[PDB]
């Protein structure tokens, strides 16, 4: 792509292609801000009737999406037109949108919703869907026009074109028990747990109550909707952060959920419930082609094996999209994409069985993370991530790759090459926590890299970084650290066909002094064919501040 090959096209609302008469945003990195927090770190303003932005279809649609911003407390409209003609109206709206902390305590971002004394809010952006009774073709102009009776003003991000498929019917409805609008979906489960000649249970086009958590026992299950367009699970919205959806039990390994989406009622992060799907545990199952919004999770795997996460969406989360913890291994995280995360938007976390080993993270995007790394990977042994797509982090790096323990028991890194392999990072880096006493000190946090390869309380070692374009890194492409006084000595930490383009600072960073007693990296890194492209200040920084660590330049190094 690279990353997701989604059925989908993303375009900007701020293309020099499109038309517009309202105000285009000059970019920023800034969480809490208009510009900051838009996709390419710009969207364009309607601020009065008649203002508009136009699209051009590259592909036919009947579906679209719209990345907006409204005033807080806000329910609306802002309309559609096809080549000139009016289409419909999104329905455009804050409910899901702004959280609150102060620029000290970007640590509570995505837990607070309520505004405040001295609060600002960030998490700006929210999304409107809207499906259309045609299919236009690509060609077709779309303008997003602010109309007499739609809302007072609105940023105008991107918008998502989507030509979809009519729904689709019960597979075999002797062998998949119908949800119906007087059989529930725990109604249609026991129908099924009950008869050996059923397969699972069909799921209709519709809006359809998820007001508990779903349990799947008995024996594997099948779950499947008409497509996530039209099966809709919805959390009961005139209630606020109710912990639904489905949980598998060991019985039910080898279930699989497909084709249907899921709108949670979260309006913040609550650590604890909050994921879609638990299946603590879980072998041998399948999640495929499912959309998920307003949880706080699609889901956390802790000794999760073999299972399949294909083909599905994760946007508008309060913490990670997807983490597999404590074991996991042999997963296949394929083809999925994820925006506007609230943690980690592809995680694994490795912890004590040795690692988490063996699994695939493949075709993955991930943008617009509102807080954490666009991928992140904490210790574990012979894990592959492949051909991914990030961008757009608020506070954090493009991918985390980190040995610290967070006080859990884990190994850190093993034996086996940890790979991160054809990966484009457009945006990222961020501000976080405090760099009180710090070296190379540019404002009150630490400043974080497009990738940041942290050398913690545990064992660093064997990782393999190929074939990466990092393109406007907030400050840095590589940012190199170890925690003191551990200092972990990193080994085997290789980098190979990476370039790292306009960064705003240095294209390679060996953090020398992160905060008051803190100070340079150990072990060192090879490079073959990284180029550094117009940096700022310097290609790199901090080689000779750092004594104990060896930069290997092989080959093809402009640096
Ligand atoms: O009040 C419930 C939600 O209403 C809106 O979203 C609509 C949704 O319920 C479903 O019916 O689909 C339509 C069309 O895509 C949605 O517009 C609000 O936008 C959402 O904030 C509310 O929770
Ligand atoms: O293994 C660590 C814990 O993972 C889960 O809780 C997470 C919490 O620590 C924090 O990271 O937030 C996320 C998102 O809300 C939580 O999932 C388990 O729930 C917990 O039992 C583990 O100790
Ligand atoms: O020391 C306890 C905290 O460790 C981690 O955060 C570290 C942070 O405190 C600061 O020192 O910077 C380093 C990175 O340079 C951070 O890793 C944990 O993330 C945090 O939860 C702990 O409280
Ligand atoms: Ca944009």
């Amino acid at each position: 792509g690279r990353g997701a090959n989604m059925p989908f096209t993303i375009m900007e609302a701020e293309s020099t292609s499109n038309a517009t008469n309202g105000t285009k945003l000059t970019p920023n990195f800034k969480p809490g801000d208009y510009a900051g927090e838009a996709s390419g770190r710009s969207s364009v303003y309607l601020d009065a009737t008649g203002e508009y932005v136009e699209f051009t279809l590259t592909s036919p649609a009947n579906a679209f999406v719209l990345r907006n911003a409204v005033a807080e407390n806000t329910t609306g409209t802002v309309s559609i037109y096809a080549d000139g003609v009016s289409k419909g109206k999104f329905n455009v709206s804050s409910k899901f949108s702004y959280l609150y902390a102060t620029p000290s305590t970007l640590g509570r971002l995505g837990y607070d919703n309520a505004p405040g004394a001295g609060l600002t809010a960030y998490w700006l952006y929210e999304d409107a869907q809207l499906m259309l009774d045609q299919v236009y073709p690509a060609g077709t102009k779309i303008k997003i026009q602010k109309d007499a009776g739609d809302v007072s003003w609105i940023y105008v991000d991107l918008l998502e074109t989507e030509n979809v498929a009519p729904p689709q019917a019960n597979p075999d409805p002797t062998k998949y028990v119908a949800v119906s609008a007087s059989k529930s979906i725990d109604q249609a489960l026991t129908e099924f747990r009950q008869d050996n000649t059923k397969k699972g249970i069909y799921i209709p086009a519709g809006e359809w109550t998820i007001n508990s958590k779903i349990f799947l026992y008995g024996r594997a299950t099948e779950i499947v909707g008409a497509g996530p367009w039209y099966t809709k699970l919805v959390a009961p919205q005139s209630q606020s952060n109710t912990d639904v959806g489905f949980n598998i039990s060991a019985a039910a390994n080898g279930s699989t959920i497909r084709d249907l989406s899921a709108w949670g009622n979260y309006i913040n992060r609550v650590d604890g419930p909050g994921k879609f799907i638990d299946g603590n545990g879980m072998q041998n199952v399948t999640v495929q082609n499912i959309w998920v919004e307003h949880f706080v999770c699609l889901y956390w795997g802790v000794n999760s094996s073999y299972n399949t996460f294909k083909n599905n969406r994760i946007k508008n989360t309060f913490a990670a999209g997807i983490n597999m913890t404590n074991g996991s291994s042999y997963n296949v995280i394929d083809n999925n994409y994820a925006r506007g995360t609230g943690d980690d938007s592809f995680a694994l976390f490795s912890a004590t069985g040795s690692y988490n080993v063996g699994n695939k993270y493949t075709n993955l995007t991930a943008t617009n993370v509102r807080r954490a790394a666009a991928f992140a990977v904490y210790g574990g042994s012979d894990n592959l991530f492949q051909n991914l797509y990030g961008a757009d982090t608020l506070t954090y790096p493009g991918i985390t790759i980190s040995s610290y323990s967070f006080g859990y028991n884990t190994l850190g890194f093993g034996d086996q090459d940890t790979v991160i392999d054809g990966a484009t990072l457009d945006r990222t880096g961020g501000d976080f926590w405090t760099s009180v006493g710090a070296d190379d000190k540019i404002n009150e946090y630490q400043n974080f890299g497009a990738i940041w390869i942290y050398g913690g309380d545990r064992a660093i070692k064997n990782i393999l970084i190929k074939n990466v374009d990092i393109n406007n890194p907030v400050y840095f492409g590589l940012m190199f650290q170890s925690m003191s006084p551990n200092n972990m000595v990193m080994q085997n930490i290789r980098v190979e066909n990476v370039n790292i383009n306009n960064p705003s600072r240095y294209g390679i960073k060996l953090v020398v002094r992160a905060e008051q007693g803190q100070g340079p990296a150990y072990g060192g890194a090879s490079f073959t064919n990284v180029k550094v492209n117009n940096p700022g200040i310097s290609a790199i920084y901090g080689e000779a501040q750092s004594p104990n660590f060896t930069v290997t330049r092989v080959s093809g190094n402009n640096w």
